[PDB]
């Protein structure tokens, strides 16, 4: 790599006041939230195109100095490195400024993005129009970018709560500089680019996500009808123990589709963290022990497990499906509530805003649990969507953080067959000795769900080769063959996703 | 290519009985529909394993002696080239032995299948056990491999029609005879592999998709739970000019879910063509003018196109959503029918069957339409779900069909956002003048669609170069570089989707 040559070049495509290639200058790329003692994830270099023209001519250049790029939308991975390059030496390839909303389609509800635009740019050009569709936000939501999360396979809690599913058509510039358009998109004068995913020949879309095959520079999206009805519900369960019985409860309506979003599973440990810091509830040094929770829980009108779901359509298609699936919770142990029972609950409030993909005061309590805070991984392993997967990885996560110190803070997001299982390690990062120790959690966590079978969706720049080791020697060879193929000189993202040149 | 010595090898890998190596022993192999006036569509050799062990020894012995396989499940590609490989010279590699159902999963409404596993065997094997899962088939049916058609991207009539977004896992024999598994099968002990798609890094299986990148062995599927109340409708529309108004009122009903399953759009030619042949309906030199079909579509209880749809949940969530389509339809010009209203009509019994996922009576009228009859190719472009975009293709394949002395014989799959317009080029392949015709009426077809920006999501084996040549020139050298990398011998379905070794 020839750093110098490379960042004299980028300032002659995007000016110098957009190339960042000092110490000093990439601070603002620099500061990460996940376990990092060797302060080995950090960018040497940015650069800010406002052009997919740029992108390409930056593209060349990083082949010619063999500069490698770490590209990003907004850069809001938090918990999961942030913009925090993934091996040393990696400039930063940020398309913050890549911020153009292409077209949105109110008849067929569908958009094209470039990168940058955030949520709320999307949000705000919906109802400046008068446009009535709805986004589907993943919790953070204001200055995330709907490309970004969708490109990490990110998910949020509507009906199109799965945003990879709603991704139509992308364009992607590819390592040697050239643009390929997917789907439909590479037909002169195609007015079906969102409308239909596939194409023809190989369906290539998922290589782009998470990973480093190309810089994906606009994206398609479905977009879901504003539905006349909106009715969000919580179901509090009482008992840590509980977890089987939501599962077991959830499924079948999830499978037969009487509930349509991805429903957040809540435990009361991450809930009381929103809000809350650790010494609120209990002093340091003494566990989060479950009586001091269902106390804490119970001030708050919160259960030991708390779920989130919503239903959409008219009074008439809600009154079809209200009565089945209260009378399934019921039968679970869970008490069923609505918005005229949780006036005032800040956590109602905040999981009926995201299930009407609603974007909620950005404001992150989880940084400030534990000591000074700013320590946050998330370990994110999937289950099928049964019980014991569910009862077996919460009691595996809480042995494992307990063992190094840690609190079991999680969440379970269900899908259609499946789980998404968030464990927050929440981590005093500001110690250096905690740091140390969380970081030995998190590996021992990876470790030892994957000995039992289990192995992480997504994963953060200090442990993506760990979550890769979890998959087979096969896949592992098989991306390395098509990295090489795709990017002979290794200059996107090497080791994302564990992938290295 | 040494073909006698990988002939020899492949029989002692699966015994001489199932190594097909002449002109006699291949014709099971030879039979296709497509137009093919240079008789090149011809395999030289067919091997037929029951195992994927045999499968990896068939592979390394492809590699050994540079002997290209044309992989098929069951082979049941009629208009699209049946069991013809795209390239001469090609041994086909039928997996029909292999069709073990490994798994079903009630709860989760999951099955895992080997390739040769056909509709029928899987429905058996789903009443046997008395379980309320439903499959979803693709017209044909019975000895047709859910894998096969998932893999070609086919669809079917159920809410889980777009066959390939139900696909969870896969497991592929790779060009060097290693097995890789998809998503999270390749975690030892995952009991996640027919739960969650997307798994950790590229997202691959597409690759695997309408490809010559891999063989599959094993592919998983989801499966829609049977629901107490299925309401199959009929909607009659009276004119050919109708197409833009019925595109118009479905769009909406589909975009915000009201109606979930795939809806076939049916021509009276077409329909009129599955149970009658054309001379009982005009003279042979006579055009099927608009006064004799709809005569005859009348006589029938069919309109000049003919929509089918169906309800599927509780009386109560159908009592929801039937007022607003029946409007909507209405207000079209269309006629909405029952099972009540259409007692007898096969058309209607046909669509029924399909839309709970039923297999029909395996007998394809479309084969004895024109003079000897034979000649079927499929000219599937799509549509963004338009009316205006329904109305110019249909002008336009009328055109250029009648212009060749062919009928327009056509169905549009409905879909969520995009329409599949599905155009049956009806010939008499036996009469080798009227076989070269349908050959030049299929290249104008591709080639002055292309020019509109309109390109097909599937095509047989005589059109797959023309196709590709519609899409970018970027994709086409993307496909080469991955099939380079993939398959360095070229041994995989050479010339499969246009793209060559
Ligand atoms: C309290 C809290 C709650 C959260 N809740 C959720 C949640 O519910 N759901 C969820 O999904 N996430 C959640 N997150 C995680 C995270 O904040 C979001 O997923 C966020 O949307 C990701 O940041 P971003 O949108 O800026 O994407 P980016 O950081 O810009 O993109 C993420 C990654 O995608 C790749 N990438 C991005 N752009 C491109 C490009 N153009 N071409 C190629 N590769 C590219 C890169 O690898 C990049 O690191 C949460 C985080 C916190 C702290
Ligand atoms: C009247 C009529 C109606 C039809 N209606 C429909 C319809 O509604 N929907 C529809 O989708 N189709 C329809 N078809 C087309 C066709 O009959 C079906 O799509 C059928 O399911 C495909 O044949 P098959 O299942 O045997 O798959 P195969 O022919 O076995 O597979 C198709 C292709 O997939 C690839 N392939 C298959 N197995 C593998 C493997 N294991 N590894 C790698 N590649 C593999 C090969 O390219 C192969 O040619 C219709 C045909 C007719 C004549
Ligand atoms: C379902 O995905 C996520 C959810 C969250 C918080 O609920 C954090 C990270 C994720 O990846
Ligand atoms: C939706 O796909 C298809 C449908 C049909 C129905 O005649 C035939 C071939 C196809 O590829």
């Amino acid at each position: 790599a020839d750093f110098a040559g490379a960042m004299k070049a980028f300032r002659g495509v995007v000016g110098a006041e957009w190339v960042f290639g000092d110490e000093e200058a990439v601070v603002p790329w620099s500061k990460t939230y996940i376990p990092d003692p060797a302060h080995q994830y950090k960018p040497v270099g940015a650069v800010c195109p406002q052009s997919v023209e740029e992108v390409q001519e930056i593209v060349r250049i990083a082949n010619t100095y063999k500069q490698p790029l770490w590209t990003v939308s907004t850069g809001k991975n938090m918990g999961y490195g942030m913009t925090a390059p993934a091996t040393p030496g990696q400039v930063v390839l940020d398309l913050k400024r890549m911020n153009r909303i292409l077209e949105v389609d109110a008849d067929l509800g569908t958009c094209l993005l470039e990168p940058g635009v955030t949520y709320q740019q999307l949000k705000d050009y919906l109802e400046e129009h008068k446009i009535p569709l709805w986004i589907d936000v993943p919790t953070v939501g204001p200055i995330a970018s709907p490309v970004g999360n969708t490109l990490d396979r990110g998910v949020g809690y509507t009906p199109y709560g799965e945003h990879f599913m709603f991704q139509c058509g992308m364009e992607v510039c590819l390592p040697d500089g050239r643009l390929m358009r997917t789907g439909m998109g590479s037909i002169k004068g195609s007015t079906a680019w969102q409308a239909f995913k596939w194409g023809y020949g190989p369906y290539l879309d998922g290589l782009f996500t998470q990973s480093n095959f190309g810089i994906v520079t606009k994206m398609g999206l479905w977009l879901m009808p504003k539905p006349p009805v909106y009715k969000p519900f919580m179901v509090r369960h009482a008992n840590m123990e509980d977890v089987p019985k939501i599962i077991e409860a959830m499924r079948p309506l999830r499978v037969s589709n009487l509930v349509a979003n991805c429903n957040l599973m809540m435990s009361a440990s991450y809930q009381l963290a929103m809000f809350k810091r650790r010494n609120e509830i209990v002093p340091d040094g003494a566990p989060l022990d479950e009586a001091s929770l269902k106390k804490a829980a119970s001030a708050n009108g919160l259960g030991m497990w708390n779920t989130y779901f919503a239903l959409y359509g008219t009074e008439q298609t809600v009154a079809g499906v209200e009565p089945i699936i209260r009378a399934t919770l019921t039968a679970s142990g869970g008490e069923v509530l609505t918005a005229a029972e949780m006036e005032g609950n800040p956590w109602f409030h905040h999981h009926q805003t995201l299930m009407q993909g609603g974007l909620n005061l950005d404001e992150v309590g989880l940084l400030r649990w534990r000591g000074a805070g700013g320590g946050l991984a998330w370990f994110a392993p999937v289950a099928a969507a049964r019980g014991v997967e569910a009862e077996r990885q919460t009691a595996l996560a809480k042995e494992i953080v307990e063992k190094h110190g840690f609190d079991y803070t999680a969440a379970y997001a269900i899908g259609w067959r499946d789980l998404h299982h968030i464990i927050a390690l929440l981590f005093d990062k500001a110690d250096p000795t905690q740091e140390q120790k969380a970081d030995a959690c998190y590996r021992e966590l990876v470790t030892r769900f994957g000995a039992q079978g289990w192995a992480s969706y997504r994963t953060g720049v200090n442990s993506m080769d760990l979550v890769a080791q979890q998959y087979g020697e096969v896949n592992r060879d098989f991306n390395r063959t098509l990295k090489r193929a795709i990017d002979p000189n290794g200059i996107l993202s090497p080791g994302k996703s564990g992938i290295h040149p």
